[PDB]
């Protein structure tokens, strides 16, 4: 048994494009990703996701919808990362570069998988199909998956 820490991840997914941010420092630096971070004491997971989206991208949204949950384990780290993944298609301002992220839109036939976390190749297609999922990935360092599970679910 390991303990886990709560994180969020938000994908702004529109009919023909998705907003990603280039992580400028910290965990996952150099990879395009959705927006998110640690859940803080007192806030719901969904509200922490909304907060991180605003902090990192400048976007303010009324609602998010849950699309998946991914648990990450790293060799040498006792704590698991329990990542709650959300989407929305509905925005009403423009993204802005933050200290953490440079936002950029990608067409959905140009998803930059080689410059994303390696596990995203497995679960992001499910997100694109609007299928909910649970995943688990064990990493050695930043690049190498040693074990993983991925399943479609009816409820996140
Ligand atoms: N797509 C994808 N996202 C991941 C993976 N692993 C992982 O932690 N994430 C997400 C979850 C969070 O959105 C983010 C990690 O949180 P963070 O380090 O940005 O947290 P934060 O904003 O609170 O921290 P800080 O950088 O402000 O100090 O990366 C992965 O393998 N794939
Ligand atoms: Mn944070
Ligand atoms: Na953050
Ligand atoms: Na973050």
């Amino acid at each position: 048994m390991k303990a886990s820490r709560l994180y969020t991840l938000v994908l702004v997914l529109q009919p023909q494009r998705v907003l990603l941010g280039m992580k400028k420092r910290g965990f996952g630096a150099g990879r395009w990703n959705g927006f998110g971070g640690k859940v803080q004491e007192g806030e719901t997971i969904e509200d922490g996701a909304r907060r991180e989206l605003q902090e990192e991208s400048g976007l303010t949204v009324d609602a998010l919808h849950k699309v998946g949950q991914i648990v990450f384990e790293f060799v040498g780290e006792p704590e698991l990362m329990d990542v709650h993944v959300f989407c929305t298609d509905s925005i009403q301002g423009t993204p802005v570069e933050s200290d953490e992220m440079r936002p950029c839109w990608f067409q959905l036939d140009q998803i930059p998988f080689k410059d994303m976390w390696p596990d995203d190749s497995y679960w992001f297609p499910l997100l694109l199909q609007k299928k909910k999922f649970h995943g688990y990935f064990k990493f050695q360092g930043q690049d190498t998956i040693l074990d993983y599970t991925l399943r479609e679910v009816d409820t996140v």
